């Protein structure tokens, strides 16, 4: 009965493993860094999956309440997302086990959204105050992750379907999210979830480049531009985001940061904006590094688990 | 003085005729099916046009009230949409008459939206509760239909202008529609119009493929992906949609369903996702078939016309 | 302490200079027209920059209040936008001075938005009634202008980043703007700002064509289509827009009109929709001409400056 959002941790580490993996053909030593990150992410995922299985068996009413909440349900999508990313890692060692994880995560996230995201359209449960960045997780991030994982398995055209579902879902949600943020101050207890606002453009372009064989084209450049705009905005907002202190919820940023790193490797490979690429890759790794150090610190104080 | 929404019937049948037409170069027997559907759609259109002319002549205040309503006005767009689709059918037999119908429908829908859709921006008439799926008809569907009909006539670049008007209008409306649906439960009397939510992506890709010579490219695949997401959501929602019983308003689904079928023929021709294409084509035909059987049933009970 | 919105005047004239510049390779006499417009725009810009410097030095609390307003802040973005366009003009005579102006305007607009646009997401200051067309200026128009100016300097890939920031920001804002306009009647004192609604698609395609070497492709045609839809809507709305009389605020239309003219030159060069291109170019010049005549008239009556 771990907090569900703690899945952000293996998610970010797994995505960062994949970014480093994609540098191996330029810098062979990147593979060891990728492998270490990937093993740590997989180990943490195993632990957190077992904990969540325990929650389901013995704390089921807590899961039921999170599921039916028009806000909290979204974090459940971190489970299949991380499952797919761990599959993508494991593909380097065992394509069969990888493929199983990728399909479980894909079928699971699609079933999840089909059951819950659509149900919101019945009205009367979701309220204006439910308009939170976390909605990107089931609606957008899960589809991008399926897109890139299916492309890894060779299913590029199926990947494009998931890609399009995520990209259009993103464009369709974000307008109402930013209008809500403008009007209604997001309370401090939820502010770390502003980190999820960094994700869409970077997760999108990373998935796109995964499906299109790494071709850095006009769409990719357009996505990077909006991604950087959002990064600058969130940097400016950071003191406000952490008004009430640093917390583990800041791992919400790691998905976007890791996807910035991953897409940077493709831009670099493609000889597009190489200087920006190096900055992005270094910046994202430093920030995730700080998240790791803050987390080790909290673990040493017994301030990690609830 | 038929209900204006009954134009959904010849619309769906006409769009389905065109889908079958596009299979003739793979399966010659498809032409007869296409021709039968096209004749039935054209006959029903003639009847309903004559009925609406009678409404205009002798029930004009009812038309005036529907026109000025910030909700009901949208269904009027079914008239030029169906007019264009009937033109597209008739092109196989008489390109001159077809071209006349296509221009009448194009000029008519553009004049309609220019007069009424823009007027909404004056404020104070449209209310939050006016945010209904039917708004897609004048704002989106009409433009896509002009795009594809103009391309049939050889005006591809003009078609792209209409295409872009519809595509961007879609992306610009849908965000606020889905947020409204999430917050406000759509009352049962309007719920069959949820079928219109299926239309945008499928109508969009069908129009796109009509203009771009059937090239199944990245944009087409992206559109199909979001289209299928919406289909799955609407399937899950179907029991809720029909909470208060099956009704003729369910023909609102037929535009999206027929456009799923039409786009499937192009995907199949292009050897992209052929299995998905077959499923989509068969599914859409079965559902429209059920709509026809339910309609024959209602006609036999004298429960069709008001 | 001129009204900040008066920067619309050199902006529109500068953008129109650039449109004529782009016709020189088809009609050599266009260069003189371009040069005259460009000199007049630059002269007016110099004057208004000096006036605004005087406002900053001696009326600073008025600037501070406009800056912190969640509505009025946007007009400040006209300053760096016009600065960049004047740089683009001056490039024909002095690339070094041009490049300085272009970077000042680019760094300035990016810093401006990063500081102010993001701050809105803290909530509680911006209200639903703050949802005005002027928000396009910092959020959208400034990024497009950087995109095209950077491309002029040879920085095409950097230009694409700014382009994408503007294009996605546009799509993300417009949904909530049009919903607001539908529900809430914009008061007459702000209605001339409806002219800014014309800008996005035309500014977007003009910037795009500047970066992509004038290739009139599917995206360009799609953008033009939505642009024309918006033009038709605004033409229909014009009597309402000017309900309370003609005023200098109507220069808000000139950015979109000039960008219609500029993009028309590219469509014409590309042999796409040449007839539409000629109409667009002539229409936009006539309307800006009328704005100039109305302005000379007001200056002769001493009804220009506050
Ligand atoms: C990882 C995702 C966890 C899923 C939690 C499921 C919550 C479902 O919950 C329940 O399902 C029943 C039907 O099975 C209904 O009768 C209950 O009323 C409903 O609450
Ligand atoms: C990882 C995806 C598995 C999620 C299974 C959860 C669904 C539990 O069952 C379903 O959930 C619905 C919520 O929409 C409930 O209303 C209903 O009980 C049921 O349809
Ligand atoms: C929501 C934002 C979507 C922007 C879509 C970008 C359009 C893609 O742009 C297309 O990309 C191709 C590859 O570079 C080019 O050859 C085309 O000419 C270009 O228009
Ligand atoms: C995704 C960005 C990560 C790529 C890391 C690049 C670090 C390499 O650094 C680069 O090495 C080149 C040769 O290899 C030298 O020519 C360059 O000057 C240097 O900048
Ligand atoms: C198929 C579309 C039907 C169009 C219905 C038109 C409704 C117009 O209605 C009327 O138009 C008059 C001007 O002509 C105004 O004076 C009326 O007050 C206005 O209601
Ligand atoms: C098929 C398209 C024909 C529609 C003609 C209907 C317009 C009737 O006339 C117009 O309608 C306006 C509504 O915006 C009314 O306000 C005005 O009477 C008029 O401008
Ligand atoms: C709102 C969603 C719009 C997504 C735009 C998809 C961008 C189109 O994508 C472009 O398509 C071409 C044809 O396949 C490719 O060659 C380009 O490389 C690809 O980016
Ligand atoms: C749009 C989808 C409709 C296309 C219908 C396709 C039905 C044909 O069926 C297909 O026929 C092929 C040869 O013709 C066989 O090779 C395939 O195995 C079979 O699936
Ligand atoms: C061209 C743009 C004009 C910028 C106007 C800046 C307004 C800033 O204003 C002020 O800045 C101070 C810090 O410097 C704060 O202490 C003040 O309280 C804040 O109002
Ligand atoms: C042309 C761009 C220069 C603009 C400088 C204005 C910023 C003045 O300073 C800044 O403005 C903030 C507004 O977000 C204020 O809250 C703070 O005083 C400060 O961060
Ligand atoms: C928000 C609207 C975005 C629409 C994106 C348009 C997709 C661009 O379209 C792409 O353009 C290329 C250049 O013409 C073509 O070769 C591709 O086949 C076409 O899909
Ligand atoms: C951007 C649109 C502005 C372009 C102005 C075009 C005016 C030229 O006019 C055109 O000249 C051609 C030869 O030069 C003649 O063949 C054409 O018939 C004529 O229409």
């Amino acid at each position: 009965p771990l907090p569900t959002g703690y899945f952000d941790i293996p998610l970010g580490l797994a995505a960062l493993s994949l970014a480093w993996f994609h540098l191996e053909n330029l810098f062979p030593a990147a593979r060891m860094v990728s492998d270490v990150l990937g093993i740590v992410a997989s180990a943490v995922w195993i632990l957190f999956i077992l904990m969540y299985a325990y929650k389901l068996r013995y704390y089921f009413e807590e899961v039921r309440a999170e599921y039916h909440s028009p806000v909290r349900f979204s974090f459940i999508a971190l489970i299949p997302i991380t499952t797919m990313l761990v599959g993508d890692i494991l593909y380097r060692w065992n394509p069969l086990i990888a493929e199983v994880l990728i399909w479980i995560g894909t079928i699971g996230q699609l079933l999840f959204s089909t059951l819950r995201v659509s149900e919101l359209w019945q009205g009367g449960v979701f309220e204006q105050k439910s308009t939170h960045p976390s909605f990107y997780l089931p609606a957008v991030a899960a589809n991008f992750t399926s897109a890139s994982s299916l492309a890894l398995l060779g299913y590029h055209d199926l990947g494009y379907l998931f890609f399009g579902a995520g990209m259009i879902a993103w464009i369709i949600f974000e307008p109402v999210l930013l209008q809500h943020l403008r009007i209604s101050s997001l309370e401090p207890q939820f502010r770390a979830t502003m980190g999820i606002v960094l994700a869409p453009a970077f997760v999108c372009v990373s998935a796109y480049l995964s499906i299109n064989h790494g071709e850095v084209d006009t769409l990719a450049k357009i996505l990077w531009g909006y991604g950087f705009l959002q990064l600058f905005f969130l940097l400016r907002l950071f003191p406000w985001i952490v008004e009430k202190g640093l917390n583990i919820g800041l791992w919400a940023f790691s998905f976007g940061l890791a996807s910035m790193a991953n897409s940077a490797t493709a831009f670099y490979h493609g000889n597009v904006l190489q200087g920006v690429s190096i900055f992005a890759f270094v910046f994202s790794n430093v920030m995730i590094g700080l998240l790791v150090l803050m987390t080790i610190y909290k673990l040493t104080k017994g301030q990690f688990f609830l």
